């Protein structure tokens, strides 16, 4: 309902450190594009080691004890990011847009999806800031022990391209809410609304170096906060190959604390006697929601022989009526893809589900050449050990197996090694519940998808990461146990 | 004391069967105290290891006689097996004692008891480890269950062996994990007895596994095999660092370290001294100068400094020496001979700088020591007393905390402020106060910055023994 | 599977004050039934209030500061209550022997019902000794605060005769694993098992004084304690009108802290999409269980009108096969009732079904008139505002209603005072958590009845109970909160 | 301050409209300062409470608008409310001291920052209230619902009106629980006020609800009244011991009290006196004498005894007096004259004893006090300073804890040791340590023994607002 801000201009594009922008000391820049219209949009920092290696000089000096920061009240904390929620609240709309203009998002989405999700994040932890508790032990009679939860100190941060605020406030609320000082680098494809952040930041009223921003590349400032000896915790999402990276680094560096969530083959197991007109709606825009680029997206999608030929066509409709075009457009919900190689790589395996068997059965290749529009593909007859199925596409495109049994596709859903998020659809009692015990998924919807909340912990299983985000359990990540035991005479 | 106790176990433990090593291969750990050979044991490697991971994967699946066992049932084993660690008691004793060269009295009475009360501690998290119900929206349920990993890697050094040995078992029981047990070395003996036991109460077979070897064999093959889902490390800093390099280069399996560190040990003005100079004997010096909780640093006022390394030293060689079976003696040998070589050298390391010591082989007190020297930059790992002065509560505070070696620390005063002020500051993951080595099965052990990441003995033991799998529920 | 013991003796008969049998200071002594064989079993002490006083002044010093019981470890004492669940298991034909000879119990029943439930409930508790955890709470820069869980002191028990030992236990466990003291009084018609248990937690190595059992009658001995200005804390399982007499009295004398649980009308809903052999198999032991007296017994049977005319034939059928007579029989489900103005007060309300338009269906009158044996009797056509399905019937009855509505059904079930306990029988996911959601009940089993653990908590909603038992929330009733706050210089 | 500010609300407050007593009847607050009245306010009784009960019955029940809401949007309504309350500050210290005499800085700084701070804390709480989940079988789910109780029901007495209000209904409203609040009839004014805010925010109405009166009337009909299902009381001891009973006999309704106490107050040889002296100043002589923490005990030990009356007395008579929205001033006046009739009689109370008093009406200091006197053996409760001596830490013990009113208690030591074994000793539901009345939204307050039972204030609060429904489910 908001108004599209089409021509609306960047006006921050720097390294944020200390409350202060600056020009990298390489002097160098990069620009980004906005993938809607391949376009530049502008040209930002360039960050690499020595800007990285100044950002941390500055959140370890924040951290220090006695610093302002340190000392505040447990809820003069907490009361900042509130008030830095309420900032983000005003400048929704202009957020929202530079989301858009950077990453293809409709405008839509970025404004009641990724936006409600980071302020509402935002408030959860503001309120666990002074809830932060120990426990105290009984141990002998003559002995007083008890546990504190203290700050773990400068956390870096690393966020990927497919939620560029969201999943980059996921880590700042808590981390924050526990008085640590963060250094941020954002993926260079979409920078813009990290910086701005920036800007709220500072007017939310935190101390100068609490949180720095050096935008850069992977290997040159993402690396550098991997390994740097001063960071004392990581926080990784991304790709699981760059995630087995950043924790062999920080293991070689510093044996620094690393959480990583890193998305899988996330099945979308839908049983027969399932409320379908649901269970296509949600597993469309599951796989589809976004471009198709998420974490959450349903790779693989089980259906039993019951209701398995009538699914496949109920799909194919939805995936037709499924808008695509420009972002700022009202009646959008998928827009272009992101970049090139991702365009090419996904265009890859459709023609190898073309080439290995699977029954296509809407939008074989892609359409709308100026841009980086996909037609929104559907795939039958999948089988295990096919690539759509067996691999992690990002675009548009949902290969739909058969089922028969519940063991047999508690089986092969478990097959993988990406246990991050499991769909299961069933208006049975039984099913549901024996389903979502056996599946090994870090998270398990059940007649809905990508029902995300500030409260609930989002993690991923076997290799799709290590802890949780997004939950009281969040906490313990941002956090050190210490033992305190004393001795009387 | 058992004069002649002989050896029954030495192979690798998988389905509580005993194995000979498919490389055919064994090797022999030899008696620390008086240099000889024990016996020889199985040596297991790669092929040895793939199969005890298999085997606990197995008795982890669904539906196996483990998975399906009633909570309070999983924890009635834990109290059964507990149980024959306590009949047998002295036998294990004995070969910790055999095995390691510590008095007996330390092995039966810490060790043992140690190991037997965190077996009971966690026999009664079996049914008391709960989840979240969560609020989220009206027609919405959301929850979380806190399910077992799954095969779970332990590793750990001679210092504790056995008990070292326990802190990981015991949680990783009490949740349904199975495990893969690569003990060390040097101290193979009472790991596998442990085995027998295991067996002997009804566990059913797969669910532990022990499989002995060395460190760059079995232990190496433990942190990157593909199908063990957590690791959990006793030992070396720089032996973590590799752990932890294999296990995110192979399986992103997630791994604890218990690591080592220089343990701050601070005196104030206001120090019972006879306390404080005592406790600082006894954590330092205590089973042979070895231990993760040593005090390598000793920070004393400067109106009891120059008191202090007076008592500290009178009353530093009044341990005696002797056989480790002896009522006599509270120190045993040691182990290796890098540790020996490294030590005395070390010894000669302080006085390079200025440091008067004031008091060979066959026990030393320093002093007058500052930061800047080997006897304060590095882990000591061996009986020795670096004494420093200081004036202020904040210099200590930074000069004990800018290492990065935060795992335990001792403060020791009578006062309310300077006891919680420091209290506070002290980077470590667990800081006593007028006592040292106040260990409790309640409390979670664990070190702060490079001494580690994880904990160990406490209910947030638990947390690094389950995976938190959320479920959403939407209704119409 | 146990040889039955029937010629055992009563071997323990007096008040266990300080782990020491005494005569009653009154002299008078009073003597117990065996429902099964209307027959004296033995006469015990009959407690009074200056037997009372004696024995609180013994837990007083029992919890004395510094006394041998306050100084134990935490495990130490949690190490005895394990030890004495070991004793419960080595006389665990002794104690379901006594049980049933005081009660009819059947002694399948006693041995793997009532014992079984008792030794897992000791064991559940000794767990929690050394994990009683208070908390350290964040409240400014310079203050330290925390808070101890300790024990609260003396307290009283006072336990019912459909669960003697079991519903006793209930409140010996945890109150014993926080490290506090107890002075019980077991129903007069079953107090055998009560002063047995005395023995063995001597023999458990109990100190003297920690537990003090004084047999009596409610007047006499269980206001005694109700108002007894030195006890800190009761527990009441029993009738909803002497629940309400106990914490008034409580109320007026000292303020001690009071939890009770008092049974109601427990509604058994039935859905038309159930497993109706199921619903009829545990509808049916869950009325009828124990000779029918349970405080979570069925009161109110709700069915579909999809079947419930079907599940009228199917219950007749169950409650006709169901085996009544000897309860030291093998063969046996349901033996005699309890006592006299109880086979009266149930043979009542039947006739009020006749006499009120309730369609019976199976044993309208009793039989075997030797002892208490009555026909197990099931009734249709029941509307809500009969007596039957109104009131608290104990023997075995089962009134069957209708209903139509999910939405029908949750107001009709919460349309009383006593939610205590709910079942709940569909295949249905969302009519499965709808229901458990909006019903009333402190317990809501589903595709099950009695379902009780040592870890799930039970207790009373609305006029039902205070607080809850057999938990970790049991733990809250059994001590009392400190906030410590330091301020530094 | 405020100089003549016109008072807007006095009805009693239903589903957000302002009521006419069904009695018509009213009764007039008066300004305990200056004696002169201020307002009528509609009195309220049974049947204007049996309408409140079922306004917030029905705003209750199941869809109505309010059980409907998110928990972060109800928390999100009460993070509105303390705003308002936030934003009209002045307008209730303004009312808080024309309606009960208080310094209108300890009306605008503590008062209502506790009420803004209490109320932001519990705004928190909304959307992380978890249950549990159960392990129980393999084949079972089971887990543990916090579902609100219900129509609860708050009666605050004239200490301090509206923190005392807040305390309850912060908790109670982060949670499902719908209220009907009696407040006092000395202080009904912030009450009310309250109530206007409360339909600002939009606070879907029958939430909260409002209704003025007396104690016999409106307060005995709460709580006695069947539909209400929790009770939060704070007021005198005997009065509780009235709506316990009341509510025993009635609906079995839960009920929460906070009673009062002689709260013991303890100052070893080694204590920072002028902090000792000072802070067992405010607790006893602040707000008038009259408050819940009140130290009607002051135990000090012989080495400081005879000193500590010294500078107790010459600073005791330091707090000036006069008008209440003068800033000179920190002491107003009291509200009815059963407490000034009641104190200047106490005051000769100890006279007949043994006592020697240290320093009449328009601030008094008693010493050489022992236990068996009325100085010491009842609530003041009112400004007077009985002061004790001592020997023992046992002593101390025994005596502080001989009572039967354990509420708060205060030590005043360095010594590390002398600290904690008091703090463990003493009976206190709070026990402060080098501070007095050092209350915060995070701790948790409540009472031992007689000083009530239940606990607000904390985390522990939500556990008084919550009913816990177990929930297992069986799988074939
Ligand atoms: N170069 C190749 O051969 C090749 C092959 C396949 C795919 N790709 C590309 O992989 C990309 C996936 O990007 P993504 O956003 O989904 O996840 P990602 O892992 O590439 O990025 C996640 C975050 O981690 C940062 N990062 C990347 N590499 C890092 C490193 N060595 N050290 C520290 N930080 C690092 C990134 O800046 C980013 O912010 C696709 O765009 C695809 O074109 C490249
Ligand atoms: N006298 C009557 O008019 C009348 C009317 C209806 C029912 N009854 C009887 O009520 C009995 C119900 O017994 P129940 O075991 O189910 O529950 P209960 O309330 O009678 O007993 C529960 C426990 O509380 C004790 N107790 C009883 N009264 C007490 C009191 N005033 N103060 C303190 N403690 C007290 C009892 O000793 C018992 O251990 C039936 O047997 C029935 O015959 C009597
Ligand atoms: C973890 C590891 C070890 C222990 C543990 C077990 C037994 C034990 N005995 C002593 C002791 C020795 C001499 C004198 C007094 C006490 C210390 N002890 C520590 C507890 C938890």
């Amino acid at each position: 309902l908001p108004r599209p801000i089409r021509n609306l201009e960047v006006k921050f594009t720097k390294i944020f450190i200390n409350n202060e922008w600056h020009e990298s000391k390489s002097g160098k820049k990069f620009a980004t594009c906005n993938p809607s219209t391949r376009e530049q949009i502008c040209e930002v920092e360039e960050g690499d080691k020595p800007d990285v290696d100044k950002a941390v000089e500055a959140a370890q000096v924040a951290f220090q004890r006695g610093s302002p920061w340190r000392r505040l009240d447990a809820l003069s904390r907490g009361r900042l990011l509130h008030q830095l929620a309420d900032l983000v609240e005003r400048d929704r709309a202009t957020l929202a847009a530079l989301e858009t203009m950077d990453t293809g998002k409709p405008f839509l989405h970025a404004f009641f999806i990724d936006l409600e999700g980071c302020i509402r994040t935002l408030r959860y932890f503001a309120g666990w800031a002074d809830k932060i508790q120990g426990k105290t032990i009984p141990t002998d009679d003559n002995v007083v022990c008890f546990t504190r939860h203290e700050p773990i100190g400068v956390c870096g941060a690393i966020t990927p391209w497919n939620f560029p605020l969201l999943m980059l406030v996921w880590k700042l609320a808590p981390a924050l809410c526990c008085g640590n000082t963060m250094v941020l680098k954002p993926a260079e494809q979409t920078p813009l609304t990290a910086l701005y952040l920036g800007s709220l930041i500072k007017e939310a009223g935190f101390p100068p170096g609490v949180v720095n921003i050096v935008p850069g590349f992977g290997p040159t400032v993402g690396a550098a906060i991997s390994s740097h000896p001063q960071i004392n915790k990581i926080a990784f999402t991304g790709s699981t190959e760059v995630g087995k990276l950043v924790k062999e680094a920080a293991s070689r560096s510093n044996l620094k604390r690393v959480t990583l969530e890193l998305g899988g083959k996330n099945p979308c197991i839908v049983c027969a006697d399932a409320d379908l007109d649901l269970a296509v709606e949600c597993a469309h825009q599951g796989v589809f929601f976004n471009q198709g680029q998420c974490c959450t997206a349903a790779s693989r999608v089980f259906v039993e022989e019951q209701v398995y030929s009538e699914f496949v066509r109920r799909s194919v409709e939805y995936a037709k009526k499924r808008p695509v075009g420009d972002p700022f457009d009202v009646k959008t919900e998928q827009g272009p893809q992101i970049d090139q190689k991702q365009f090419d790589k996904i265009l890859e395996l459709i023609e190898s589900g073309k080439k290995e068997g699977a029954k296509l059965e809407c939008g074989g290749s892609a359409m709308e050449d100026k841009g980086l529009f996909i037609k929104p593909t559907v795939f039958s007859e999948v089988t295990d050990n096919m690539r759509i199925a067996k691999e992690e596409i990002f675009g548009p495109v949902q290969p739909i197996l058969k089922f028969k049994s519940i063991e047999e596709v508690i089986k092969r859903a478990n097959s993988t090694d990406y246990g991050l998020t499991a769909a299961v659809f069933t208006k049975n009692l039984d099913k549901a519940l024996k389903l979502a015990s056996a599946l090994e998924s870090g998270t398990v919807w059940i007649n809905c998808y990508n029902a995300l909340y500030a409260q609930a912990p989002f993690g991923g299983f076997k290799m799709s990461g290590n802890g949780r985000e997004l939950g009281e359990y969040a906490l313990a990540e941002y956090t050190e146990v210490k033992t305190v035991t004393i001795k009387l005479g």
